[PDB]
């Protein structure tokens, strides 16, 4: 099963660790804790913004140039990413945008964690159909000593 999950401002606006304008560590256990002991894809613009393969999960990096790093497996299409995964339970999508819309289609959950924040961004996750997606999971958080802005987990699963 093939799941993605982001964290979006409002309008769908998603970035980096750096680019973004919040700060939520709440955010960062709750990815934690539901990429961990996972193999996870992503982009070759999201592996450079973090710059360390993620521990504990086997990283896989999506580009169509030869790699650079033999701390990760890179992959040259979604089809071939999706067989280095081998058979597990659930794979989980990180980005970028490319990414995301690539995969969505494939995937059957969502996570979401929803900032309320307005930002300038460059990029968003792709519009998908709420009647296609059935919300079972939510919880909404307020911000606090430690998170910056309120937000929202939530989990989809398509219908
Ligand atoms: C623009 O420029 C940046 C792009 O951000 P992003 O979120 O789109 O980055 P991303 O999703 O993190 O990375 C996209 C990149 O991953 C690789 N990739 C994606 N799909 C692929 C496929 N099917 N086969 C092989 N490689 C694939 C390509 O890198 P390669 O260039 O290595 O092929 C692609 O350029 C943003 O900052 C935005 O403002
Ligand atoms: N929920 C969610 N939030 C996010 O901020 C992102 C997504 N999903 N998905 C895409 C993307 C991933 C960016 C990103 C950047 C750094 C680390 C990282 O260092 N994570 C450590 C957490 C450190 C800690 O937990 O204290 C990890 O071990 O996963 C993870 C993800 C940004």
């Amino acid at each position: 099963m093939i799941s993605l999950i982001a964290a979006l401002a409002v309008d769908r606006v998603i970035g980096m660790e750096n680019a973004m304008p919040w700060n939520l560590p709440a955010d960062l256990a709750w990815f934690k804790r539901n990429t961990l002991d996972k193999p996870v894809i992503m982009g070759r613009h999201t592996w450079e913004s973090i710059g360390r393969p993620l521990p504990g999960r086997k990283n896989i990096i999506l580009s169509s140039q030869p790699g650079t790093d033999d701390r990760v497996t890179w992959v040259k299409s979604v089809d071939e990413a999706i067989a280095a995964c081998g058979d597990v339970p659930e794979i989980m999508v990180i980005g970028g945008g490319r990414v995301y819309e690539q995969f969505l289609p494939k995937a059957q959950k969502l996570y979401l964690t929803h900032i309320d924040a307005e930002v300038e961004g460059d990029t968003h996750f792709p519009d998908y159909e709420p009647d296609d997606w059935e919300s079972v999971f939510s919880e909404f958080h307020d911000a606090d000593a430690q998170n910056s802005h309120s937000y929202c987990f939530e989990i989809l699963e398509r219908r």
